[PDB]
């Protein structure tokens, strides 16, 4: 089998991508924040707090055929952004673009963060990292992609994701009109439970490529990239005016600026980012001072190949017996 979903920035920074997901019979559909950085399928529902509710689609699993309460089970997990949310657990038909798992753990919220109550357009996420890092207790549950696995027609999805656009998540193939030249792959560890791979170095502008390894992961649900302070500031250094900032939060600059290009090492490829996916426009409305995209990773504790890496690459993740991940240029 195979799915294929359109998947949509929620906002004109593409500060996250939703992607719609069938769940129950009949269909429930949610726009879910598909997450390689975590591995838990949770929801807004019926049984969220009332007053923690605002503008989400929810999920009602009493009316829904197929759910069923898994007994006993609950959940909660906590963001490296500070976000929170917990409940209880159903298991229920999940269909992603046209894949569908039957018995698939949908977590229930009954209570989330103000994060999560503010942004109207995520009605929940859906975890795509190991499943080993899945919070339901007293029983693990694996996650949409270890459930349809097994059924694929190859064991891998893929994330496309667009600059100010739609893209595509895919479920069991890999579309080979998706991406220029070719798919050059990585070695993964699961040991933290992430799609975690090396880079081999990277470039500013049209700058020398400096061999380095930086160890990070592939994470759909974080905004920004996040890299050692080092290289952080040889990019920003390139950028007359941008400064860290403290109050703000990270490094700013002149919303007047000509961001320069940043560029990863996959193996001996190379990843493009261009300048223009790096601004995150005004601080606050009018501003004249606008945020990064790129931003040190210090006190993270690890860095973060998020969105604005990955949306400039077909990104293959690869769930074969020893996982591995591909990047081809788009």
């Amino acid at each position: 089998s195979t799915g294929s979903a359109t998947t949509t920035p929620i906002d004109s920074l593409d500060d996250a991508y939703i992607t719609p997901v069938q769940i129950g019979t009949p269909a429930q559909t949610l726009n879910l924040d598909f997450d390689t950085g975590s591995s838990d399928l949770w929801v807004f529902s019926s049984e969220t707090t009332a007053s923690e509710v605002d503008g989400q689609t929810i999920y009602t699993p009493s009316k829904s055929t197929t759910a069923k309460l898994l007994s006993g089970a609950t959940w909660s997990i906590s963001y490296g952004d500070g976000s929170s949310s917990s409940g209880d657990v159903y298991t229920d038909t999940v269909s992603v673009g046209g894949l569908t798992v039957t018995g698939q753990a949908v977590e229930s919220a009954k209570k989330v963060s103000s994060s999560f109550t503010e942004d109207s357009t995520i009605d929940g996420l859906l975890g795509l990292a190991f499943s080993t890092l899945n919070t339901v207790s007293p029983t693990q549950q694996k996650t949409f992609f270890d459930n349809a696995k097994a059924s694929l027609d190859s064991p891998v999805f893929t994330a496309d994701l667009g600059y100010h656009a739609p893209g595509t998540y895919n479920f069991g193939f890999i579309d080979t009109t998706a991406y220029t030249g070719s798919i050059t792959y990585t070695a993964v560890s699961t040991k933290q439970g992430f799609w975690e791979w090396t880079s081999t170095g990277y470039a500013v502008g049209s700058g020398t490529f400096k061999s380095t390894s930086i160890d990070g992961i592939a994470d759909t649900g974080t905004t920004l990239l996040y890299l050692p302070a080092t290289v952080v500031s040889a990019y920003w250094a390139q950028v007359s005016g941008a400064k860290s900032s403290s109050s703000v939060g990270g490094y700013v600059f002149p919303c007047s600026a000509t961001l320069p290009s940043f560029t990863f090492g996959v193996g001996s490829a190379r990843i493009v980012i261009p300048g223009d996916y790096i601004d995150f426009g005004p601080i606050s409305t009018g501003s004249s001072s606008c945020f990064g995209g790129i931003q040190s990773s210090a006190g993270i504790g690890i860095n973060i190949f998020g969105d604005v890496a990955l949306k400039a690459a077909f990104v293959v993740f690869n769930g074969a017996t020893t996982p591995t991940l591909g990047f081809a240029s788009k």
